């Protein structure tokens, strides 16, 4: 109930929202049907349009007009945005040459440069180039300011998840807005685009920028605009708020455009009908910039132009129907479209089995345009699992397709030619970023980055301390002229032990054997030196990783590799080795096929054993440093140490063996050497964070050997590939992955073929940031380089995506 008989006289677009049953006059009142009777008349004036003409110049202030061309308008803060151009001979902001903004040039009483965030729905990255002829204002921002060639959204590449990620710095799993449609079983409530449940605060986790600002005494313009408030009126309201007195005037502002998303759904991303909406967005940008120029704020304000996601070509005929796979299609609820989420239609059905649903959707058709996953098997880079609102069964839908339950859902609801929501690595889903202003750099291109990073920068731009988030603070310091945040490396928590030879062979009863009983003072001092770390500068190029939690571990040196060996998990946390361009692949000799050797530096009680592998019929084992890459026949014995062994399902050893025997050498040839750090990951509760021992759900049978959920590798080399990896003077180049440790290869539909046809493609799917691996292992990499820490942070957030240009 709203007593709508109050008035908006003097309160038009008021900043503090008032409580029912008092009537509202803020930019959201329309959307709650709560505006006062006179809101349209007083607050949404339209008379005479939005531009001065010559004949309006000097006019008598007529308060009915949408904007004013009268003499008092500048001092009232309510001129049309083109007033000075038409009536005072000034030029449009876009026609002025760009001039570096070295310091904020602000009017007296401005405490900090204001921030204006101009967000554009569905603005695909390639629009910057392909639409450049029709967006002169946007192109000036882009070329004069700081820009990325594109910005990576979060998954799913839907609107609300990405707008709220931009607001919070959080993955959707952590902020709670996991799609445009949702069911929360604890609430027993649903969230939709249409309707009222989406306004309830309990959906929205974390701390968005407007609340961060408020709590720390920075005033925020209300970020959200009701759909019917036209764009021109949104701009004028921002400009009016910027004329408020110092103690009332906000420091941060937001404008949101429904375009070009709205048209892109109807016409596809490059439909001829798309030229106009791009023109209109640019015209709005021009109005804002002309308006800031009138207020002498155009070399004072920082302006961000940012998109939520891109747009892809998608039509109704590219729909896969679950009715062509499942017989039981009535006992499921599907959240449909560019992603799929499945749950039971009824929680009273004890006959519902996710296992059989998944199998019925797995590699059933040769061209199948979706792939089912249990949510915990999704590529860890998506960070799309740790929320009760995300259903256990997920479908990753191929770009250009939809998934639906039954054909009747498509025709009883072709309309659309564009959509989005796909895997956030897909080129068509990439979006834009431009930063223009005194605090951003001048004419600078930066590398692509993820939108999770921007909350920290927006906090930096306003002098705010960010709430805890998924950004890596410092990783975008290179966008900014000043206001940089100076991070420091986290402190190592556990220091390693450096064990020498402490145990005799006969003290071990591991059930292992090796054909190694084969025996010289020249090469005896030499192996001694290798076991004390003589080659360590070769194999450990960036310092040892730091262990950021409390644990017990040992550094083990070898001729060809170095490891940090966990006495708690009975395996390495990490294994580091360097493979030069020249290095040779050999095979495992026949006599050493089943060889596993006790490590005389590590007690029997902190060692794995071969008997457990024999008795475990499901579980086999592999090595972290590959025997294939040993530098000499004698060095190869080191690779068979029980301390280099890790548990591996036979299905996964196919993947791993191919990576180690073929791919590492190929990368070394292509990149002119590589340094590899490999190791295990344990994430049984799928939270993206290192498990403690008491979270492990699976051990090798009859033992305390925990089973990893994943294996990682980080593969580093010189960015200037004319320098070899082990003597690189400048910036580095990295690619990494987090491979799921699975007992079958059901994920890979071509897995009955030779590994050359499917393994590398699996690895590409599970590409990862070093930072993802840091969270999952509690390690901190690249501790000792010649590079600045900010550049390292940027490197640690890099994702190798394997898309073309
Ligand atoms: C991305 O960045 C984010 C933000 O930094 C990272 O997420 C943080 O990670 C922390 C570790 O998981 C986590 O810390 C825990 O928080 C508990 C208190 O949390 C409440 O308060 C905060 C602060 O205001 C608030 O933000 C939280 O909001 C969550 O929950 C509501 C829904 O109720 C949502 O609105 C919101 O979206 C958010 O949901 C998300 O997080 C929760 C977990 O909090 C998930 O379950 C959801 O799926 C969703 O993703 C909360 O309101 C605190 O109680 C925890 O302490 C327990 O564990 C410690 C271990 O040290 C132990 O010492 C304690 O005893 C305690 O255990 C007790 O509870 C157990 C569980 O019931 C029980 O089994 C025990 O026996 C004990 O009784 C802990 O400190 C922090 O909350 C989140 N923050 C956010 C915003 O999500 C995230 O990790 C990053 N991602 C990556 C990959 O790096
Ligand atoms: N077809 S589709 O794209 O699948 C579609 F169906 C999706 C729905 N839809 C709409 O019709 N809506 C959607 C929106 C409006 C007006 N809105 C805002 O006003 C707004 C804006 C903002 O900005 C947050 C800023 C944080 C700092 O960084 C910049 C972004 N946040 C938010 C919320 C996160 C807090 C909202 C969203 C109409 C039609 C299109
Ligand atoms: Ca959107
Ligand atoms: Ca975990
Ligand atoms: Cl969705
Ligand atoms: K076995
Ligand atoms: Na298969
Ligand atoms: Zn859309």
């Amino acid at each position: 109930w709203t007593a709508t008989s109050g008035s908006c006289k003097g309160r038009c677009f008021e900043l503090q929202e008032v409580g029912p049953p008092d009537c509202r006059c803020d930019n959201l009142c329309k959307s709650y049907s709560s505006c006062c009777h006179d809101f349209d008349e007083l607050c949404l004036k339209t008379a005479r349009g939005w531009e001065c003409t010559k004949d309006r110049c000097g006019e008598v202030r007529n308060e009915e007009n949408a904007c004013h061309c009268s003499e008092d308008c500048l001092s009232r803060g309510d001129c049309c945005t083109n007033y000075q151009v038409v009536c005072k001979g000034e030029s449009h902001w876009v026609d002025d040459d760009c001039e570096e903004i070295k310091v904020p040039e602000c009017p007296a009483g401005f405490v900090r440069p204001p921030l204006i965030i101009f967000s554009v729905d569905g603005f695909r990255a390639s629009y910057m180039k392909k639409g450049s002829k029709v967006m002169p204002n946007i192109e000036k921002l882009r070329s004069c300011g700081t820009h990325a060639p594109y910005m990576r959204p979060v998954y799913p590449t839907k609107t609300f998840p990405n707008l709220y990620t931009l607001a919070t710095g959080l993955y959707p799993e952590s902020h709670g807005i996991v799609g445009n449609s949702m069911y929360d079983p604890v609430f027993d409530a649903s969230f939709h685009l249409r309707g009222r449940e989406k306004f309830n605060h309990r959906w929205w986790g974390g701390q968005p920028l407007w609340i961060t600002a408020t709590k720390q005494g920075v005033r925020a313009g209300t970020f959200f605009w009701s759909v019917s408030i036209p764009h021109e009126r949104r701009i004028l309201t921002i400009l009016q708020w910027l004329s408020l007195p110092d103690n009332e005037r906000p420091s941060v502002y937001a404008f949101y455009s429904e375009q070009p998303d709205f048209s892109g759904h109807k016409y596809g991303p490059f439909g001829p009908e798309m030229t106009n909406p791009l023109r209109e967005i640019d015209k709005t940008v021009g109005q804002l910039m002309d308006g800031l120029k009138q207020l002498r704020l155009h070399r004072c304000v920082n302006v961000i132009f940012v998109g939520d996601h891109g747009m892809e070509d998608v039509t109704c005929d590219r729909t896969e129907f679950l009715s062509n796979y499942l017989t039981n299609v009535d006992d499921i609820t599907l959240v449909p479209g560019t992603l799929g989420r499945i749950r039971a239609k009824s929680i009273n059905n004890s006959k519902y089995d996710p296992k059989t649903i998944i199998a019925a959707l797995t590699c059933k058709k040769p061209d199948q345009h979706f792939k089912p996953y249990m949510k915990q098997h999704l590529p860890k880079r998506l960070h799309y699992a740790n929320n009760r609102r995300i259903e256990d069964i997920h479908l990753l839908v191929d770009r250009r397709w939809h998934v639906a339950r039954k054909p009747l859902d498509v025709y009883k609801k072709c309309f659309f030619q564009g959509d989005h929501g796909f895997d956030n690595k897909v080129n068509s889903m990439q979006t834009v970023f431009v930063g223009y202003g005194p605090t951003f750099k001048y004419r600078t291109k930066v590398p692509p980055f993820e939108n999770i990073e921007l909350y920290n920068v927006m906090c930096d731009l306003l002098g705010l301390k960010p709430a805890p988030n998924n950004g890596t603070h410092g990783s975008l310091n290179h966008l900014l002229r000043t206001n940089t945040f100076r991070p420091t490396m986290p402190d190592e928590v556990s220091r390693p032990n450096y064990p020498g030879i402490m145990y005799l062979q006969s003290e071990f009863d591991l059930g292992c054997t090796c054909d190694d009983k084969v025996e010289n003072k020249l090469e005896e001092l030499n192996k001694r030196l290798h076991t004390k770390g003589s080659t360590k500068e070769r194999h450990l190029l960036y310092g040892r990783p730091a262990v950021l939690y409390r644990t017990s571990y040992d550094i083990l040196y070898h001729t060809d590799f170095e490891s940090g060996y966990s006495e708690i998990f009975l395996m390495p946390l990490w294994t580091s080795y360097t493979i030069s361009k020249q290095a040779e692949v050999s095979s495992i000799p026949e006599h050493l096929t089943n060889c596993v050797r006790p490590d005389v530096r590590v007690s029997p009680g902190f060692s794995q054993n071969c008997l457990a592998y024999k008795n475990d019929k499901q579980m086999s084992y592999g090595f972290l440093f590959p025997p294939y890459l040993s530098s000499s026949p004698e060095a190869k014995y080191d690779a068979f140490l029980v301390t280099n062994m890790v548990p591996m399902y036979p299905a996964f050893k196919r993947v791993w063996a191919y990576f180690q025997r073929v791919l590492v050498k190929k990368y070394a040839s292509e990149r002119n050497g590589v340094n590899v750090i490999s190791g295990p990951i344990f994430d049984y509760n799928y939270d993206g964070l290192r498990d403690t021992e008491d979270e492990i759900k699976q051990y090798v049978e009859g033992s305390s050997i925990p089973v990893p959920t994943h294996y990682y590798s980080i593969i580093t080399s010189c960015l200037d590939f004319t320098q070899p990896a082990d003597k690189c003077d400048g910036p580095l180049s990295v690619s990494s992955f987090i491979l799921p440790h699975r007992p079958d290869n059901d994920e890979s539909c071509n897995s009955s073929e030779d590994e050359s046809k499917w393994v590398e493609e699996l690895m590409k799917m599970h590409t990862a940031r070093v930072r993802d691996i840091e969270h999952l292992t509690g390690l901190d990499f690249y501790r000792k380089t010649s590079r600045s820490y900010s550049e390292i942070l940027t490197l640690k957030t890099y994702l190798h995506t394997y898309e073309s240009e």
